[PDB]
């Protein structure tokens, strides 16, 4: 059972037909949807998708209700979101050009109240959690959450992305302390080391693996003692929209790992998932075919790792 | 009667506590969202309804237009002429302003689109030949075929192109200006337009009957084609809070009290004071006609006299 704590959202995604090369800046665009959101909301249901035991673990409004039950077809258990007396669920607001560039903004709104919701609960309803994702969240959220995984030893993955930002060296470093999984991309790895002034080796000796993501190139997986394996990308045929990309690649990877599957084929499992993502509008707009799945899986990594990933699933 | 058209929209207003100053991957986290009536028709049609003047709206939008409809109506505007498409919903603005009024915003056409296809005559057949049409910021050809029609059946016209100036070309702009009783524009969107058609300030003033150059904080000039200029100062503000709709209000402002009889400067004196009433709430629609807090800050900013000849037509 993987609990996912983090942002639940609506994203209102736009297409701007341009390249954003233009303070008044006005973009004529020429789609715009509305779609379920939010860092954990996108993992949950991608891990649901996925035969996974998942679940959310956040901060909603009132308004919640449709949302919820889109995710519990899915199998993710939706019991532990907190629904907040007066705010509505958080909204991001996203406009991509042409070369997959984004200018968004994001309201919080019921998510600060992510910091009053108690992990202890979660574990007296469900268990303790085989593992506890600390996605994007209210920061003090994120603190508490990864405090309390540290005291009811609960193994956890720091996992901050659009955070890493908007927290000091202090912060980000108390985040990242025992975590099981860091989750970053290349760029937010070195911004992570430069904040916390941690050196590379001073991050691995506090994590059991680091996993960095770099876009187009694939993705990392690193072992404290250096250990690397490089897994590239499945490549994509209609690239249409980056939202949720990497929180597609983490459900799927941590998918594969609660799965048994090893950290090649769960990380090749889930590049899948992130591309399937990748060339859809909305973050769960995508479906899962089995077939094509194993298809791609099959070109990318070879006819043996299709077989083994498409077993466990 | 006034006709106004050009976009009605829905205004998803946003707060960024910050300035503007961040594979470009910007992202603001805002403090503030809230969704109001909009689009610059829609703006200019409810201000006029509420300074009590006869108004028409003349867009395009979509089958949700119900409790816009309401609202206007509401406040004395004519909806009848509004186009309800069967397919789109209502044209969006998307709009973050930072500490310094700066705005990084996205639109949303949908229904706005569809606005081509109304037709100014069923208008006039409807109500009689409106005493201006303002041509605002629309679906291109949509502005383009209502300025036509208005050259057509001899109906005095304002080019008020402001947002779609940027994305027009030299010879639409063109066409856009000949035989307008007024031009407005802002002054970055008044050498723009220059640059863009080619023309000189002789060139325009002598297409013209009056060109309103809206300044920002600098207030407005009123330029007539022989050169008599007029500068009105602003109404000062106290509790600036977001720039949308506030060049939408002064036009609003400043076409009613022509409409009522009173002289260029008086009514961009009135189109100040509804600017800077604008300019201190959030949404475009969102300000309230204060009878004696309007005289008071008329009489402040320009004069008792002054003052009192604007609030007697009121
Ligand atoms: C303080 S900024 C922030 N915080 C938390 N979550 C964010 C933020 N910005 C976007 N999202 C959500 O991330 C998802 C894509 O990973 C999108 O679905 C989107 O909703
Ligand atoms: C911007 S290219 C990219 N990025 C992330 N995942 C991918 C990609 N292509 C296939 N899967
Ligand atoms: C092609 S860009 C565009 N076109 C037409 N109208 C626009 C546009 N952008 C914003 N608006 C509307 O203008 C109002 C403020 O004057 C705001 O209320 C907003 O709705
Ligand atoms: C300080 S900016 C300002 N102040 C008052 N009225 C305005 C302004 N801009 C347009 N009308
Ligand atoms: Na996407
Ligand atoms: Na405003």
């Amino acid at each position: 059972t993987i609990a996912v704590t983090g942002s639940i959202a609506t994203d209102h995604l736009m297409r701007f037909p341009g390249r954003f090369s233009e303070v008044s800046l006005s973009f004529l665009v020429d789609d715009l949807v509305m779609h379920r959101g939010g860092v954990a909301g996108n993992m949950a249901f991608a891990i649901g998708v996925l035969g996974g035991e998942v679940a959310l673990v956040g901060a909603a409004g009132a308004d919640f209700a449709d949302y919820r039950d889109w995710l519990k077809a899915r199998g993710v258990n939706c019991d532990h979101v907190l629904i907040s007396e007066t705010a509505h669920t958080a909204r991001f607001t996203c406009t991509t050009d042409v070369d997959m560039a984004q200018i968004a903004s994001f309201y919080p709104g019921a998510m600060s109240e992510a910091r009053n919701i108690k992990l202890a609960d979660v574990v007296s309803a469900i268990g303790k959690p085989e593992l506890v994702i600390i996605g994007a969240n209210d920061p003090e959220a994120m603190f508490l959450h990864t405090e309390e995984c540290r005291k009811l030893g609960l193994a956890f993955a720091a996992d901050p992305s659009q955070q890493l930002a908007r927290l000091s060296g202090e912060e980000i470093r108390r985040l990242v302390n025992g975590a099981a999984y860091l989750f970053t991309n290349d760029y937010e790895w070195d911004l992570l080391l430069s904040k916390t002034g941690w050196s590379e080796a001073d991050v691995m000796a506090q994590i059991d693996l680091r996993v960095t993501t770099l876009g187009p190139k694939g993705v990392d997986l690193v072992e404290p003692d250096g250990t690397t394996i490089h897994v590239g990308v499945v490549p994509e045929t209609s690239q249409t929209d980056p939202t949720g990309v990497g929180d597609a690649f983490r459900a799927g990877f941590l998918t594969g790992r609660s799965a048994g599957l090893g950290l090649e084929r769960s990380a090749q499992l889930g590049s899948l998932v992130a591309v399937l993502v990748l060339e859809s509008t909305g973050t769960q707009e995508w479906q899962w075919d089995y077939e094509a799945a194993a298809s791609r899986l099959a070109g990318a990594y070879g006819e043996h790792a299709a077989a083994e990933i498409v077993a466990v699933l």
